[PDB]
């Protein structure tokens, strides 16, 4: 199944769907690189209460996830899977897709990430009380930055992050397997064509993205146990549904 021309057509539609849902164009993020938070602004963030920082981050992550949901809806083959399988793939892979896309907003030269209009270092997030997770995210972004991914590579890699036939709970495993296989052929064909197959051995293990996501769910549990009404009253409904329906409504539109 799937000939060379169909594989190349899949590459183009995956890259197109990603450009339409990339949230911020690469040039927009790169243009802001010398716009860095001052010492006074960093201090201001560290002095914010733990629950105010958690609400702001949950809000920014929710916006990012919304673009990942739209990417999935435009992704060739995804809307043809059943609703249960669409939701199983998004619940397990939306945050993983966000963590990979995040490397585009990371500047390896000074170890800063784009957040609320400017670039700031890891110390900006000290008030969350989850410094091991924040450093793990910055390390992961640094490791992805060393690969120098093109926008097309990001599009193809993130399509495979989401289209994972091994997620527990899939009702039509074969359908997800066939779609994952075509996306993998598209990704490997594009790397072979561009002389970039050397990135394959440098891509992170599947367990690394899973550990970052498990750490996020665990740190959220600790926060929620301490501040339950903050989560109930001020966290985005989509965020709570995924990590603590909205997804069904988002996919139906
Ligand atoms: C997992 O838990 C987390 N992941 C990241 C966290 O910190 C952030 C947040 Cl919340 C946002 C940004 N940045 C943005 O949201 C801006 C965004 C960057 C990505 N681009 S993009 C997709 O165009 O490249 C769009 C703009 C960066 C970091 Cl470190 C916090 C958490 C938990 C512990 C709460």
């Amino acid at each position: 199944m799937a000939s060379l021309t169909e594989i190349e057509h899949l590459v183009q539609s995956v890259c197109k769907s990603y450009r339409e849902t990339c949230q911020l164009r690469l040039e927009d993020l790169l243009r802001q690189r010398s716009n860095i938070f001052s010492r006074e602004e960093v201090t201001g963030y560290q002095r914010k209460s733990m629950w105010e920082m958690w609400e702001r981050c949950a809000h920014h992550l929710t916006e990012a996830i919304q673009y990942v949901v739209e990417f999935a809806k435009r992704l060739s083959g995804f809307m043809e899977l059943c609703q249960n399988d669409q939701i199983v793939l998004l619940k397990a892979g939306a945050m993983e897709v966000v963590l990979v896309r995040m490397c585009r907003a990371y500047n390896a030269d000074n170890r800063t990430v784009f957040f609320e209009g400017k670039y700031g270092g890891m110390e900006l997030f000290r008030a969350l009380g989850c410094s091991e997770l924040i450093s793990s995210i910055f390390d992961f972004s640094h490791s992805l930055s060393a690969l120098h991914f093109s926008e097309d590579e990001i599009a193809l890699y993130t399509a495979l992050v989401l289209i994972n036939a091994h997620r527990p709970g899939l009702q039509e495993k074969r359908k997800v397997e066939q779609l994952q296989y075509n996306l993998e052929l598209a990704f490997h064909h594009h790397l072979c064509k561009t002389h970039r197959q050397s990135i394959l051995a440098k891509l992170p293990p599947k367990g690394k993205l899973r550990s970052l996501c498990s750490q996020h769910v665990e740190r959220l549990q600790i926060f929620q146990h301490l501040h339950p009404i903050v989560v109930q009253a001020a966290f985005p409904p989509l965020y709570k549904e995924l990590f603590s329906k909205i997804l069904h409504r988002l996919l139906q539109e």
